[PDB]
């Protein structure tokens, strides 16, 4: 059981980081990324686009300063890893940042193109982005944020939360104090809502979730998004903060658009850049960002 601030508590200072987003990062990461013919978690495909992108995260963190910040691996069954990104604070009260790193074409699993630039692509380089600004600040870099923050790429999810279901579950046995989780699955695609006639916004899904956590989601979107929250559910597992909320853990999704709305070519060739829409990425990254910096110096956690 978790309680969150009623209300954003740094607002100069998440703003002031919110300027440091560079939109450009979002495609030079999600090009090469989406690339790769599938991300198939059961694939030397998706083992090598994990290492990849392993090496990406690194790179974020040599060139920060941030001394105790790591990337790694988190080995399953399967060929294609996981990574955990931590970024130690003073507690051990743990806040989770997730995506999905893996891609499917349902139709051809094994060899089907599938750029996943969606699903979820986006995601990968929404919270790679948001982790990459939280760095450029001195106390978080040095260590001195109240709590723990985790960026989690999960392999597997396409197969059934295989990654996550891993991790969190190890967590849960080993007593981890996971207080905040954020899961972002798919970020980019923005035409179904638009098409429509329907204004842009933060899709918030209702189900498998926390209320209070959902909650805070949402004043986090009003402080620090500069567009609209619609409630959804989607009405199953959706994606891996269901593997959290299954170990306890409190859990929130953030999405594209309402459920109904969202992108159509998912688990295909077809999700590709072209359907990606950037600029509501980089509303994804300014909550992911806020959110983030709001619970890493929440003391009352
Ligand atoms: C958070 O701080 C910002 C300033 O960084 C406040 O900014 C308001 O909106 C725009 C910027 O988006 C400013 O040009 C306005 O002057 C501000 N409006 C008002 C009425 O002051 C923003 O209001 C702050 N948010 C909260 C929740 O306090
Ligand atoms: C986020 C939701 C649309 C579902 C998610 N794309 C999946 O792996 O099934
Ligand atoms: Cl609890
Ligand atoms: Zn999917
Ligand atoms: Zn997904």
């Amino acid at each position: 059981a978790v309680t969150y601030p009623d209300s954003v508590q740094h607002n100069e200072t998440v703003q002031n980081l919110i300027k440091s987003l560079d939109k450009k990062n979002f495609e030079t990461v999600l090009q090469p990324f989406s690339e790769f013919h599938n991300r198939y978690y059961k694939s030397d495909n998706g083992k090598k686009s994990s290492e990849w992108l392993q090496g990406k995260i690194q790179e974020i963190i040599s060139a920060s300063g941030a001394k105790g910040v790591t990337v790694e691996p988190f080995k399953h069954s399967f060929p294609q890893s996981s990574l955990i990104a931590k970024i130690p604070g003073k507690s051990d009260k743990t806040i989770v940042l997730g995506a999905h790193q893996d891609s499917i074409n349902l139709d051809s699993p094994s060899e089907g193109r599938a750029p996943g630039a969606d699903d979820d692509g986006s995601g990968v380089v929404t919270i790679l982005e948001a982790f990459r600004v939280l760095l450029t600040d001195e106390k978080v870099a040095a260590g001195e944020a109240p709590n723990t923050v985790e960026f989690h790429f999960y392999a597997g999810e396409e197969g059934g939360l295989l990654g996550s279901q891993d991790i969190f579950e190890q967590y849960s046995q080993k007593s981890r104090d996971v207080k905040a989780m954020l899961q972002q699955d798919m970020t980019g695609y923005t035409k179904g809502t638009t098409d429509a006639g329907k204004p842009e916004s933060i899709g918030i899904i209702t189900d498998n979730v926390d209320e209070n956590l959902t909650k805070f989601l949402k004043v986090i979107v009003d402080a620090y998004c500069t567009i609209p929250t619609v409630d959804s559910k989607c009405g199953y597992g959706c994606s891996d903060h269901a593997s959290a909320t299954k170990y306890g853990y409190p859990a929130a999704f953030a999405f594209e658009s309402a459920f109904g709305d969202d992108s159509p070519y998912i688990h295909s060739a077809d999700d590709t850049i072209e359907t990606v829409n950037f600029d509501h990425v980089l509303q994804h990254g300014r909550l992911t960002l806020g959110f983030a910096y709001e619970l890493a110096f929440a003391d009352s956690l």
